């Protein structure tokens, strides 16, 4: 048994030797790894600083004519932004409808109708917005009458019970008159939108798209290097270098084009950068549908795809194919002719790009760096929103603001903060904010990404804060989203106070001019929507609360012919 | 056969080693993984903090002073004429026959002309000598600036038409006598405008740079700090600290005042900050001499100094007493009445403050500083190239019109050349020296080397404003150029305008010119003794006597003149 002792002893000696060596190896390895990470930290921090200090201004991308959506779809997204079971038919039988439409146009009927429906516990906000939008559809050919009824309704909404504090009015769209007012603002402001606000909004979108496209984007988390929102910022680092490709379009025709991509871009992302560079350099899409262009690399002429038979696999997730993967260098000929992975249901839990299983803050500069680069387009858009084209505000605004003036007067109020509260609560917060946050509603072929929605959310949060009436003091404890535009807000606050004041000072609106305009806008889209389906869906509510409506109608000394009309519509639809 | 014993014993020992080894290894592994974690967190906490600071900088640099403490013109000129040795300056600051002879001599245009030219035609004559005699001449003729202007101008006409190679390389640097002459002339003629428009914004910029650096930790040793404008002065290692709102009182009669110091300041630094916060607050200093104010702390009444019996010691170097060392809390009352270690020759090699690794981490601070002070800088600059009531200072309008005139006589149809001369003679000759040396202009101006580094950044930017080359900024640049880089192009435009606007201003009437120059002559007539100056100048005259006489003969000089020249050498000898 001394044999086993000699074997175990020799082994013990030898194992001590190994452990001793292993300790030293792992020590040196650790120290080296440390040096590496440190060097990378320095390099990336400095590179970030340098980027901030040296950002060229290349977001200058010409467009000319702007691809607005048809008014029907804009309105469709602004009236009903949830379901579209009726929108389709309302975009693209006469006796009962005529009866309901004749009925509706009677002021006291519509009044007692709305008032009755809003006098129900059984009546929710969704119903309210529904019937309000149906009303607008029904009376879009008669905006003047619509306006009048809305005014009477608003007067009621003030004088009635909201006297607890005049500042808590129109905070949010809950009543029928509120939804009504929103929709109204969309209608009467659509023109001014296309004239003044449309273009700079597009350019802000164009630019934002582009500036993010200068830096690496995880195709999975949808996170990137350039952003305005700290949540979308990339955690882990990324080693990469840009490529100046020479993409050509095609005994075949010639059409060269310099396109800038990266060594870490997925094929699809490169197709994006090329369609984008195209529409930004020329003003028109090469192909409207992104799923038509064949992309081909010339090795010595090989077609390239999202994934091929040579993709790395780690654990349970596959790595996408970048550009380094196909060994692509600087000045590589790329062909685009005329002949998806993301279409898969399970895409985010099967594919891998730039994150796997951590100094995020070293990229904070990028926020600033992005924020500066895009700032120009912002102040434009913003100053186009609260602007006075030829010292004149849009008629809708001037009228409605003068109305608020009148009503504040009629309530006997001596505190401008209130009028400011109404004014902000009825225009920038009901309408403009909803546009800045959703530009796809306005423009044709406007595919809007979640990240872009995040950044636009930051820009809009700052837009709202422009109208604040409270002196926010920025300190170490504040959202990063608020610390980006912080220094700029107190300016906007002053321009906003201005905008309101100058409007109040602008001359009154001639009733002849208001009527002319409103009837003009009625004419522009009279036959765009069918009153048919709207009145039809509206009567559903009418008969749902018929008894109540009738009772309220009695409560205000109504004529015979009117009640007879009501029962007549009921007896025609039934 | 007892081997079984040994093999066991040995194995025991061996196995034990293995055990320990593993444990050791294991523990060490953990340590590393923890170390990482810590540094990671620390890094974030600083990076973010820096970012946050850039986004939250309040404007508290608003510190009043009122009337500015200028230096007597005597010392200003003393430092702008001789910026090196002051063995002669002190004599001029605070024989009748011979001196009057020399003074009457110099006032002849032909003698002084031939003097200068001959002197400038000698290889034995160094630059330092040329500047020396130029300054001596200026001192000697300060009461007669009209004559001085005249001789200077004729000398310039000479230096210009004598070259006949490229007009863009005139007035580049100070090497001929005419050039140092030109500089000194500028100082005299513009000291007025200095006090007028450039005095205040410069002093306020110094006050501002002073305050902003005082906001963060400053290594008392390497003189490096957290808030700076040059990457070089930026701190390396992190420092851990919180601010302190001290209730400083002045003694028992009393007087209260809030001060903001740090939990990592040397006592001396705290003294600096109380004096500075005071003078920024009231407009005057409680004490001019900084070594008369006693600093006392109250714990139960206890005095505190630079080092005590309980100072930490590592390796072979001592650590200074911070405010944390004496356990000073937020709101600690500090007594100040009327009754250093930095004075020790071997100071920097014996002590320790904040160094004993990621520096780029603090690049934000440069910005954070650069932004914070920008206000003041744009003042100073836009004061320098500004036009008070649409009128450039007489001196400037005059000399610039002179340069136009001369350029026109050379048939030069190139605007770039006029621009080159104009920048080469005014902003680079005079203004830069003042940005980089505000202590020449101000009473009691302690200028730290760091402050000099920063001013060197700002001055480099200033200089870059007058440049005629479009600079494209890329990743390969200094940090100092990267800071103000996006600001330079606007300036270059303001400068081109300024030169155009000076030119388009109405000319200067000879009556107004003479009035001005004689007025400025009569102001400072008695501030310097012509005696010692002429005395030191005659040294130069007799050194190169024969050559002067030769240049004189070669220019049809009259008898009475040469007779005078020999007469003077007769008097001094």
């Amino acid at each position: 048994k001394v044999e086993e002792l000699l074997s175990k002893n020799a082994h013990l000696e030898n194992e001590v030797a190994r452990l001793k060596k292993l300790q030293k190896q792992m020590s040196k390895k650790m120290n080296d790894q440390l040096e590496l990470m440190e060097s990378n930290i320095r390099r990336d921090i400095r590179q970030g600083f340098v980027d901030l200090q040296t950002e060229k201004s290349d977001l200058i991308d010409n467009v000319g004519a702007i691809p607005f959506l048809d008014y029907k779809h804009f309105a469709s997204r602004i009236f009903f932004p949830e379901a579209g079971t009726l929108t389709a038919v309302m975009i693209r039988v006469d006796e009962k409808c005529l009866a309901f439409a004749e009925l509706i146009r009677d002021k006291q009927f519509l009044s007692c109708f709305v008032h009755a429906l809003e006098e129900q516990k059984n009546f929710s906000i969704k119903d309210k917005c529904t019937v309000a939008s149906l009303l607008t559809l029904a009376l879009h050919g008669d905006l003047l009458y619509l306006t009048e009824i809305m005014e009477d309704l608003l007067q009621s909404l003030m004088d009635q019970s909201s006297n607890a504090n005049p500042k808590l009015l129109l905070r949010r769209t809950e009543s029928i008159v509120e939804k009504l007012l929103t929709n109204w603002m969309s209608i009467c402001l659509y023109g001014f939108l296309r004239e003044s606000v449309g273009q700079p909004l597009f350019l802000l979108v164009s630019a934002l798209t582009q500036q993010i496209s200068k830096g690496p984007v995880d195709s999975v988390t949808e996170k990137a290097l350039y952003t305005l929102s700290e949540d979308w910022l990339l955690c882990q680092a990324q080693d990469f270098e840009p490529l100046k490709l020479k993409v050509v379009f095609a005994e075949e025709i010639s059409e060269s084009l310099e396109v800038i991509a990266l060594t870490c871009d997925t094929i699809q992302q490169v197709k994006e950068k090329i369609l984008q560079t195209f529409q930004r350099k020329f003003g028109f899409r090469y192909t409207q549908q992104i799923r038509d262009i064949e992309i081909e690399y010339e090795k010595e002429f090989v077609m390239l795809q999202e994934v091929d038979d040579t993709s790395e696999i780690r654990g349970h997730v596959t790595m996408l194919n970048t550009l380094k993967h196909y060994q692509v260098g600087d000045g590589a000929c790329i062909k685009v002719i005329t002949p998806s992975v993301k279409d898969d249901k399970n895409f985010s839990i099967k594919y891998f790009h730039l994150v796997d299983p951590k100094i995020k803050e070293m990229y904070l500069i990028k926020l600033l760096s992005t924020k500066v680069a895009v700032h120009s387009f912002v102040e434009n858009l913003f100053k186009s929103i609260w602007g006075l084209p030829n010292n004149k505000a849009p008629l809708a605004v001037k009228y409605f603001f003068d109305f608020l003036d009148e009503q504040a007067e009629r309530k006997k109020i001596t505190d401008p903060d209130v009028l400011h509260i109404w004014k902000t609560n009825s225009l920038p917060l009901r309408f403009w904010v909803n546009i800045l946050k959703n530009p796809d509603f306005v423009f044709s072929d406007m595919e809007k990404s979640p990240h872009l929605d995040g950044c636009l959310s930051v820009i809009a949060q700052a837009f709202m804060d422009s109208f604040s009436l409270t002196d926010t003091h920025l300190d170490k404890h504040s959202p990063t989203n608020k610390l980006l535009y912080g220094k700029d807000i107190p300016q906007y606050k002053q321009e906003v106070k201005s905008y309101y004041k100058l409007v109040k000072d602008q001359t009154s609106i001639s009733s002849q001019e208001l009527k002319t305009f409103l009837q003009e806008e009625s004419k522009k889209h009279q036959n765009e929507f069918n009153e048919s389906a709207a009145l039809r869906e509206l009567y559903k509510y009418m008969q749902r609360y018929f008894t109540e409506i009738f009772q309220k109608l009695e409560q205000t000394d109504a004529p015979s012919n009117l009640k007879e009309n009501m029962h007549r519509v009921k007896e025609l639809f039934d």
